[PDB]
């Protein structure tokens, strides 16, 4: 109706509504936006001139702007809600979202000798816009820090926006592009204004959350023989001198490894195996050398995690592929050289049925061409691309994991599902940029052409709301016996899981996968 | 209105019209159609009975007919028009075409002793038809010579039509098929008639003409750390005796080779590397032996060019893959054993971002399974198929290159984009066949059953017009700094580029790629 | 609609639009205006009395 | 602004204005390490050609 | 924002009779506080295209 400094722009909303196949999750947080780079664009670079190896060189710019990132699940779901979701449902996909930004304060702080003081600046503004035409480097989806906090009572700091471009060493080539963010139409807000927009997701396949109750090779009937034959005997038996001969048999219950099958496991690109028990591992540093890397433009890049694979086979739980998994840190984990007990290892073991084990070969093929003179030889397939009749599962999404990623714009792609897990999108949710409008200090009395480098130390805070509507796929199954469910531990504990401790620090005990309920292949 | 020998059938058209997102290019040429094979079908063959190796054997027929081929770009675009196109636009695709054939003369030449004389034959006809049901071997798209000339003032000769069929050695098998082209309904034209038809392309994705301003591995934010971890340490350090241990770290600006990534480069099938500087290459003839070949039906076939890959990495310009590029000849180049200075080498270097370098491996994988007893081992991937989450770019189209190719009719295919570049089409533009109607010489006075082998030496000429409507994808980009453009050299020269020389010979100095403007991944 | 110290007067615009034979370029900048001459008009002059030619 | 479209039958390619393809320490028409914006060269308006 | 000043007829450092003096406060102007804005439009007269 009427906006001003005395009225409030918007109301707090955190809620989740469950109706039929829809669930609508809304959230609200409090943010604080500092001034970055003293309002300057800057060329940032790193090159082999220093100690940096040729692989880590980069060239790019760092903008004064800042951006909102809600791309992680736990922003939108309380652990309880996540439990309603993964226990009762096969799959889900987002439909549409809404975004609101309101109740803006802008404050200016000054330093006089040793005293610090902070006072409202009522006339200052902030600038906000969204890129809806995707005309900027899209920097979301790389799993950077700085999303909304999982716990609504936390106040968070908005990250700085920057991007990278083509480089040769530390230098730049001709195609290198430079973007000036002030060059887009944006909306300017004072303390009595608010900002909002809506967005509608394109059709996306449901994320399958479930494990297969069968395995790809066991689809057969155990009771009945096949009518097809296979080559079971190359040589006579029982004789003192055995000669080569041919004989055939029908696949049956006794030998099921020989039966014909319609389908093949998903592709395999091998990882190195590492044991959680230290003593069993080799004594050396093989992490970077023995890692599984892909080579692009004379630059070796570790492949992290890589394509979706089973972490380990039965009773192998102490083993995990080198880089082939997602690893989340526990609360108050060190940044570098953190101990094993400070991190949380995800496990893809649920997909063992459809996909091959990450640390083992795909299969065996014939190397040579046999003769009565020469013996047959076999060979091992470490890397296997796609073949007609392969089926595979994507990687599981976690409560801490990213929701979506932008499918790059290219001539062609193969199954465009982000490797880190999520929903691939041609047109992801537009990224939102925000900046404090610079306010100069006292200019000189005599004209000078040079730009003004002196400004008023300033920052702004406010509220942000995001609301996403999700579509659910109900679970319809005739299974007689009980399912596996996700459940909290019944035994006593010093402190409640997913709750604040004595000091008020919120923490998450373990990652939570999405696959519990079962289906038939 | 009224057609006859005195009226003209059609008017000359060469023009290009630029309206909005459409551009309509029309062209006209003068052709001459000789009599081939003395009006005879003939079995042609080659086999290992001679010096020919088993790989080059073939079996097929050569028809008296002849056909029109406009499949190359430079037929439809003047170099200037090609410059308007590639500088201002991201992509384009054809919409519909028109074809006209008119102003037909048919002349008969006789030899009397040493004198030669040529006179109009007013009553003779020619036969023309198009196969719109695709019931013939489709011979276009193999980049054969004989398309329309690039320069409108040239008169060209129509090529002869022939096709190949299944063979075993020089012989033919049972499935070998024989087609009689007189067995189709065709239209017969005298000097007062004209021929035309229209065609409408099926929906086809725009050809992407642009380079990526980013690279596939650099999509990350340089400023912010990831919240994921990786395995950075397998062993203690600083001690006199170091023991195996586990430690983890977060990917960050300093080490970007270790960060998790959502996508992978396109597939890789390696090529042998050759230096343009002769001295650096090995001394031997490895061209055929060390080439990259695919084996089909006991017959080795060189893979030319192969799938799209970057020609070379940074500052490698002197290197090119063996057969993995397109090579165009300069004007008046020799047919066989031409010198390096007589040919023009295309370069795919623009796609380095998305696709791997053609001459280097795809990556590294783990060969063995480590233990405290045994060291880990690594292995190299030379050939890599498709894996989920790969992105790639197609090969660039050139002003001299082919426009389209017919996607073979098969059960299944993978990304059906022709390797030589172009638009893959289920129903390409129908191919057009043309022949002089045979006119017998004086038959004997007494009946004889044998067919008449004596004919009047004869040929025909006329005009041909083709008009194609193209659809454009406008370039909308916020990049601040200037683009790279294609431009002619400012410095003085003996003769103008893309123009006739003193002797009247038209020539093209260099190939012209389509990728200049830039985009973000 | 209603202007005051809490509302913002206008929105940032920098854009260029290409339509047919028209192109429309808009721009926006931030300025700072000092007080000159202590709010005084002043006669300024220079002459050959000094070193000036 | 009002534009006058270029309608010309010239066969061979025009001269265009284009950025340098070769590598460089810093991008032209962009901020440097210190954040100072700079313009490398003046840019004239005459490239396309006409007949007298 | 630069300072506004202007020159007039002179003889040496002195001024002649035709020298004019303008008082800028003598024009109608619009006064704005922090809640106000200012705008106007303008239309160029017909001018020949700049030949590039």
């Amino acid at each position: 109706g009427a906006d001003g400094v005395g009225s409030s722009s918007g109301n707090w909303h955190c809620d989740s509504t469950w109706l039929g196949d829809r669930v609508i999750t809304t959230s609200t947080r409090t943010w604080a936006l500092p001034t970055y780079n003293n309002h300057l664009y800057k060329q940032i670079s790193n090159g082999t001139s220093g100690g940096a190896t040729n692989d880590n060189t980069y060239f790019g710019y760092s903008t004064p702007w800042g951006y909102f990132d809600f791309n992680r699940f736990h922003c939108h779901f309380s652990p309880r809600d996540w439990q309603r979701l993964i226990n009762n449902n096969w799959g889900f996909r987002p439909k549409r979202l809404s975004f609101k930004l309101f109740n803006i304060q802008v404050k200016e702080v000054t330093q006089n000798e040793g005293t610090k003081t902070i006072a409202n600046n009522l006339t200052s503004t902030i600038q906000v816009f969204t890129d809806s035409e995707y005309q900027l480097p899209y920097v979301l989806g790389s799993a950077h820090q700085g999303c909304l906090p999982p716990f609504p009572a936390d106040v968070f700091m908005i990250p700085q926006y920057g991007y990278l471009t083509l480089n040769n060493g530390s230098q730049a080539v001709g195609r290198s592009s430079f973007y000036c963010l002030e060059y887009f139409p944006s909306q300017m807000l004072r303390t009595g204004n608010n900002f909002q927009f809506t967005y509608t997701f394109e059709d996306v396949p449901f994320h399958s959350s479930y494990a297969h109750s069968q395995s790809l090779d066991r689809l057969m009937n155990p009771l009945i023989d096949q009518y097809l034959y296979y080559l079971s005997r190359t040589q006579t038996t029982g004789g003192t001198a055995n000669t080569q001969t041919l004989g055939f048999s029908q696949g049956g219950p006794n030998t099921m490894a020989n039966q014909a099958k319609n389908w093949l496991p998903g592709p395999c690109y091998r990882q190195q195996r590492v044991s959680t028990t230290t003593g069993q591992n080799n004594n050396s540093n093989f992490a970077w050398t023995a890692g599984t890397k892909y080579h692009l433009n004379g630059r070796n890049s570790l492949a992290n995690p890589g394509i979706a694979m089973a972490t380990h086979k039965d009773d192998e739980e102490r083993f995990f592929p080198s880089n082939g998994i997602l690893i989340f840190g526990k609360q108050n984990a060190a940044r570098d050289n953190a101990d094993y007990s400070d991190v949380m290892l995800t496990s893809e073991e649920e997909i063992k049925t459809t996909n091959p084990v990450a640390t083992e070969e795909y299969g065996i093929v014939a190397d040579n061409l046999q003769q009565q003179n020469t013996a047959p030889q076999i060979g091992t397939v470490n890397s296997q691309g796609a073949l007609p009749g392969m089926v595979w599962q994507n990687r599981d999404v976690y409560l801490q994991g990213p929701i979506w990623a932008k499918i790059p714009h290219t001539d062609g792609n193969f199954h465009p599902s982000p490797l880190m897990g999520g929903f691939g999108l041609k047109h992801p949710p537009p990224q939102i940029l925000i900046k404090n409008t610079p306010v100069p200090a006292d200019p000189p009395t005599t004209f000078n052409q040079s730009k003004l480098n002196s400004f008023i130390t300033q920052y702004s805070t406010g509220q942000v709301s995001v609301e996403i509507e999700w579509e659910l796929q109900k679970e319809n199954s005739k299974r007689w016996n009980p399912e596996i469910q996700y459940t909290s531990n019944y035994y006593k504990s010093t402190s409640v899981d997913f709750a604040v401790n004595t000091e008020g620090v919120y923490s998450e005990p373990r990652p939570i996968g999405t696959r519990y309920l079962t289906r038939n292949l």
